[PDB]
Formats: structure tokens, C-alpha cells, sequence
DNA sequence: AAGACTCTT
DNA sequence: AAAGACTCTT
């Protein structure tokens, strides 16, 4: 299927620098700010080839602070849009998975298409293991030092891997499970369903203070449902 | 000087080169996206070699942050005068049509400027200058090396300038939740020429160290340079 | 857990 | 505008 083909293509598909039209190659930085944008760029060709093969249109956002990186859909079936978004983090694991106060609480905030038009939200997660100030020429490619000791990727539904603790404070992001690479691949989350994942993050309080009288984790949210919300 | 050479070297490479993609040691090339999250990354990678060449040329050592949320991108200093360090940070913004007014976000106003060692590679006091290399670009399949000349670039124009942070600093925040200083809202010439609003680096520093986080909080203190001057006039 | 590191209306 | 969207480190 689209999903299994994409997953296979992803595993199938070593970036070592940026290159100018003139043939000069500048090496990469060793931080996630750098790598996150590289991985995103490295993935576009793949997503588009596969979608192409399955009859879907791929679409990127116009406004820069919009979810998701790639919106896929058939023109005959438009209300069955798939959302794919790249997330990166490093090892020497857990991800940040987006805001919990935007499109999940408000159908049209910072989202390319209204949230109810997406039937799936896949996360493509890259994990790289943390390990030059000169420029190179096309032929010194094998002398340029890579800024990572290795890389692993996976595709998985956002709900399956979401955790119950916030991923960021002032930028109110959902944190994912804090698990080994395998657990993410297999999909061993904590939410019993996507409906539970949504309800939980649509009612999560922004800070410890207000959270203290509601719920701060999964056991407590469940105890909050029993009490009658 | 270093300042003059750096500007020359930056302005130079910028015109002589157009970055077009990322490349794999196996020779495959991937195109770039036309967003700032992408361009800011490119521009700092594209500047590292130039800053490092010009730096070595003047006996300066160069250090980059070890931790990911530290300023500045580049700390420059001669081992003979480590108490007169230079901080250079790369800022990027875009424009949809050449000649329009632009603005940059210039960093936090609650970190290193308020706490001598919060999120900075070296204590704020060991830095004698804070330079901003600002890049402005006009927004606009895999390839093999023999096609470099054909990959479409994700921008039509790229201008660069080097200027002191205090000189281009404005009086309105650049971001809310992430509490950034916002630059002047002006044309690129004003950034190069240095036509700011502050009179000294001391005033820039005092204004931003007393800027309140929210409008409600500021409404009673000061919300712009004028009110801040009156504020100062009356005894704070 | 909270707060560090450009865009949009 | 002011406020709030878009991985890391105590
Ligand atoms: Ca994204
Ligand atoms: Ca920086």
C-alpha cells in the first residue's frame, strides 16, 4: 500500500554537505536545527515519488507556520487527506510532536486544510547519533566528515506514539513516548485509541498549577473521566 | 579591518555562488525548499568557511556553541585578548518583492542580556561587540552532479549585511512567547547604513533589560522609545 | 516543568 | 501590534 511503499522507500533511500551551482561544497553543522531541515529535504523526493505512484497529489504549506509538512490526497476523495510531518531528535529517545493548542482544539488554526479532512497523521521520525570549517569540491566527497555517526527512520501514526507529558513549555508541544527505537517502530504507545489521545490533549492544561487540579498524566486523566470531567 | 574584510568576503562569495541543493557522498543531489527554516540553515553553513578564513587571517580563534541553545553562532577572539571577544550571529528573513521593508528577530531579551551567563557561550561581559550578519532573500526530484546547472534555486535574490546588534535593534518585541527583540522595520539600506533608533549601546541595553513581557505590563511603564525616554526623564 | 534557540494576522 | 504558531536543556 501507499503506507508500506513509503515505509519501504524510506528505509531504502548519506547527505554530507550543501552544494552550489558552481560546484563548491560546504559541510554540514552537527545540530538538530541543521539536520532537521536536511532530513526534511532528503524526504521530499521520496514522498512525492511514492504518492505519485499511488495517484495522490502532494502539497506543502504556503504559510511557514502551518501543519503538516506534506498533505496527500486523491482529487476524487478529498475528505480523506493524509498528513505526514517530519520530526527529528538525536541519540548519543523522545520527540516533540506538535502543538496541542492549535488545529487539535481549533479546526482551522495553522493547518493547511481543516483538521476534519485528514483521516491519518503520520510522523516520519529520524534519529541520528551525535558524533569542518573548509569547503570541498565534487570529488573530495569521500573526505568530507559527516556530522552524524548514523541515522534511523520510521513511519508511525501520531496517536500511537504520543505520550502524556508535554514536549515543550512556552511552545506547548505534545511530547511523545520516551521509548527505545523499537517501541516506536512497533507502535507501543499508552493511549488505548486515537479518540482518547485527542480528548486528552484537547483538555490538557498549559502549566503545572492548573494541571494539578485536573490531570498531569494518563492515570489521572482516567480518574478525571470517572469523576465526570 | 576584520569588520571590513568580513563584509567584503561575505558580499563577495554571495555574488559568486548560488547554493542549489544538499549532496550525498554517493553523488545524489536534493533540491532546497523556499522557507526560512530552510534558508537560515543554508546561510549559516554557507558563512562558516568565510568567517573562519577571514578570522584566521587576523589571528582570531573561532568557537561555535557546544550546546544547541546558546548564543552566539560564532565567538571570535585572539588568545592574547580573550576579554575582548566578538560575537557574530546570523539572522535571516525573506521578502516577496525586492525593495519592501523588512524586519528581523534579534534574539532573546530575558537571557544573556539580563543574566550574564544565561544561554551564551561566554559570560556577556567578555564580549566587546555583537555583530549581526543579516541575509534577506526574495522568495520564489533528485539530480546528478552533471545537472547542477539545472536545479531550480528557491530564491531570486539574496542580500547580506553586517551591522552591530544595538544599531539595528528596534523598540518593539520581535516575538511574543519566545520574547525576542525586534529590529527596526525598514529598508535594507537603513540596515547597511545603520539608521537605527537607539543613541548608544547603553541605551539599547537599558531599554531591553527593562522591557516588560506583556502589553498590560508595559502600558504602565513604556511601550516604545519615546515613552522610555520620558520614563527616564521623570526618574524611572 | 518552564523557558531558551522566524512567521502570521 | 501583540500574541501565539512552527527541539533542546536544565
Ligand atoms: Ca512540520
Ligand atoms: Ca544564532
Amino acid at each position: 500500500s501507499l503506507r508500506s511503499d513509503l515505509i519501504n522507500a524510506l528505509y531504502d533511500e548519506d547527505v554530507c554537505g550543501i552544494i552550489s551551482a558552481e560546484g563548491k561544497i560546504y559541510p554540514l553543522g552537527s545540530d538538530t536545527k541543521v539536520l532537521s531541515t536536511i532530513f526534511e529535504l532528503f524526504s521530499r523526493p521520496i514522498i512525492n515519488k511514492i504518492a505519485e505512484k499511488h495517484g495522490y497529489i502532494v502539497e506543502e504549506p504556503k504559510q511557514q507556520n502551518h501543519y503538516p509538512d506534506f498533505t496527500l490526497y486523491k482529487p476524487s476523495e478529498p475528505n480523506k487527506k493524509i498528513a505526514i510531518d517530519i520530526k527529528t531528535t538525536y541519540t548519543n529517545i523522545k520527540f516533540t510532536l506538535g502543538g496541542y493548542t492549535s488545529f487539535i482544539r481549533n479546526n482551522t488554526k495553522n493547518i493547511v486544510y481543516p483538521f476534519d479532512q485528514y483521516i491519518a497523521h503520520w510522523i516520519i521520525g529520524y534519529v541520528y547519533t551525535r558524533v569542518s570549517l573548509k569547503t570541498y569540491n565534487i570529488n573530495e566527497l569521500n573526505e568530507i566528515p559527516k556530522p552524524y555517526k548514523g541515522v534511523k527512520v520510521f513511519l508511525q501514526d501520531k496517536w500511537v506514539i504520543a505520550g502524556d507529558l508535554a514536549g515543550s513549555g512556552n511552545t506547548t508541544n505534545i511530547g511523545s513516548i520516551h521509548a527505545h527505537y523499537k517501541d516506536f517502530v512497533e507502535g507501543k504507545g499508552i493511549f488505548d485509541s486515537e479518540d482518547e489521545f485527542l480528548d486528552y490533549w484537547r483538555n490538557y492544561e498549559r502549566t503545572s498549577q492548573l494541571r494539578n487540579d485536573k490531570y498531569n498524566n494518563i492515570s489521572e486523566y482516567r480518574n478525571w473521566i470517572y469523576r465526570g470531567r
